[PDB]
């Protein structure tokens, strides 16, 4: 196992406009096989990335900036991953997601509206090559990914992932860390071969006879975890606040993180943006897709080392020596200023302040059938991807989703182009819902957390209990998409389409 904390942090250059006015910003953004160095004592590693980086570079704009970007395909017209041609035409297909992004249908990046090599070849959905961004939303902590029909764990396991911040001049006056001391951290778990390439599985444990290959796989858990594009870390910081971005851009893994010296972290902000108050918190659950904007004291810890630890399990118990590690924290760089940055209380307004009428309750269960190869396919509300639509709110209307989770996992849903609330969860008999489709609760209703207390798009629903959600469909209507974010969940059918109908 690769030697912990030897290699500094990279932090992702920020994304230079190829023209820009006081009207609009034009960004053009190409996905290329590169080679990256993922740690001092490896081989370089073949990867995928925006612009040839991994992770991509770093987007910037302001809430309301008129901004356009052209993501390209110029990648090899083969995969260089196990790719199942049983749960589905050029090889290669390609499109970028903005995830919690408020945009138009057309640039949501939606599965069908792939592109291969140079747009040679489109999906049915296909619109436009260049996508278009309003950035009409909260100020708040956006990623972006592929999203390409039956390839997204692929494509995004290859490294196509980067970092996109909304910045709402209207918070600069709280006085946040900011510039140098706001950095964002994209981890992603990643399983490397002695020759420095990446390792996806080929197959499940123990291939059955009649299984394809490659096969798909339910899951997937690296060996090794990376931070911007590094194997376990470091990062100099200096004695003061600081602001990080925490993006889970991993397939499968979810992450429970804290500081191995006991300090605290401060949530300022969840994937919809600014809590309304900010929350002390000593760790925290981040499962695949989830944000969590913090802010880190190191006024105190100078000259100490500390570790941003992790407790949660991937298919097993943690590892000491591996993946219990995220990254290392040095208290060692001298301040450049003195710290003028605040940690306030008071962050935003309420999102309960706003009294919106229910039009409709969707009730929604996560299940699941067995495909002819004896593989586990997972299904939304048991439709299969192709079906026809079901989930058509209507715009402007506010819906309350009631997830039914049977399964004996949790599922992080998530919600294309709307923000939403969390209302509470609650606890239910399995066996009853599964053998009779009878819904008996079997405690009280729980109210979330300070953490779930603001906007959230990608929420997580835990095994034996219902979730609800609120949700107000708008400003735009077409067609979008919910779905599970653990892609290989995805990949196989746990994905559906949305129709905003106006
Ligand atoms: C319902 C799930 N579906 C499977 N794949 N899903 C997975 S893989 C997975 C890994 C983690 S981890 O870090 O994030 O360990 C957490 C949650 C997960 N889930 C969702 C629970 S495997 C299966 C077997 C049966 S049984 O009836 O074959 O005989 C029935 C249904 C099945
Ligand atoms: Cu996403
Ligand atoms: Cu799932
Ligand atoms: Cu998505």
């Amino acid at each position: 196992t690769l030697e912990k904390f030897v290699d500094a942090l990279p932090i992702p250059d920020t994304l230079k406009p190829v023209q820009q006015s006081k009207e609009k910003t034009y960004y053009e953004v190409t996905m290329e096989e590169c080679t990256h160095q993922l740690h001092r004592d490896l081989p370089p590693t073949r990867l995928w990335g925006y612009n040839g980086l991994f992770p991509g570079p770093t987007i910037e704009v302001k809430r309301n900036e008129n901004v356009y970007v052209k993501w390209m395909n110029n990648l090899p017209s083969t995969h260089f991953l196990p790719i199942d041609h049983t749960i589905h035409e050029p090889e290669v297909k390609t499109v970028v997601h903005l995830h919690g992004g408020v945009t138009p249908d057309d640039s949501d990046g939606y599965p069908e509206a792939w592109f291969s090599k140079d747009f040679e070849q489109t999906g049915p959905y296909f619109k436009r090559e260049v996508y278009h961004y309003p950035n009409q939303q909260r100020g708040a902590i956006l990623w972006y990914h592929d999203h390409a029909m039956a390839l997204t764990r692929l494509n995004v396991y290859a490294g196509l992932v980067g970092a996109y911040i909304i910045h709402d001049p209207k918070e600069k006056r709280l006085k946040l860390p900011s510039d140098e001391y706001d950095v964002p951290l994209l981890i992603t778990d990643r399983t490397i071969n002695e020759d420095g390439s990446l390792f996806y599985p080929s197959a499940p444990e123990n291939p059955s006879p009649s299984l394809p290959n490659p096969s798909i796989v339910p899951a997937f858990c690296g060996e090794t975890i990376l931070v911007n594009g590094k194997v376990w870390p470091y990062l100099e910081v200096e004695p003061r606040k600081y602001r990080f971005r925490v993006i889970n851009a991993s397939n499968t893994r979810t992450y429970n993180l804290s500081l191995d010296n006991g300090g605290d972290f401060i949530q300022i902000g969840s994937d919809g943006g600014l809590l309304p108050r900010s929350v002390k918190l000593n760790s925290f659950s981040l499962a695949p897709a989830e944000r969590y904007d913090i802010i880190i004291d190191f006024t105190a810890y100078e000259g100490e080392s500390i570790i941003l630890a992790n407790s949660a399990g991937c298919g097993g118990d943690v590892n000491p020596e591996t993946d219990a590690n995220i990254m290392q924290f040095r208290v060692t760089k001298p301040l450049a200023q003195k710290d003028e940055s605040r940690k306030p209380k008071y962050l935003a307004s309420y999102p309960s302040v706003q009294h919106e009428r229910i039009q409709n309750i969707r009730t929604l269960k996560l299940a699941g059938t067995q495909d002819e190869y004896g593989r586990p396919v997972l299904l939304l509300n048991n439709k299969r991807w192709h079906d026809p639509v079901t989930e058509t709110p209507k715009v402007g209307t506010t819906e309350i989703w009631s997830i039914i989770n049977p399964t004996r996992g949790t599922h992080p849903i998530h919600l294309h182009l709307v923000s939403f609330r969390v209302l509470d969860r609650r606890p239910f008999d399995i066996a009853r819902y599964q053998e009779s489709g009878e819904l008996s609760y079997t405690g009280p209703a729980v109210p979330p957390p300070p953490s779930e207390k603001g906007w959230k798009d990608t929420i997580q629903a835990h095994a034996g209990e219902v979730l609800r959600i609120a949700a107000t469909f708008g400003p735009y209507s077409g067609r979008y998409v919910w779905h599970c974010h653990i892609l290989e969940h995805e990949d196989y059918d746990m994905m559906r389409p949305m129709d905003i109908t106006d």
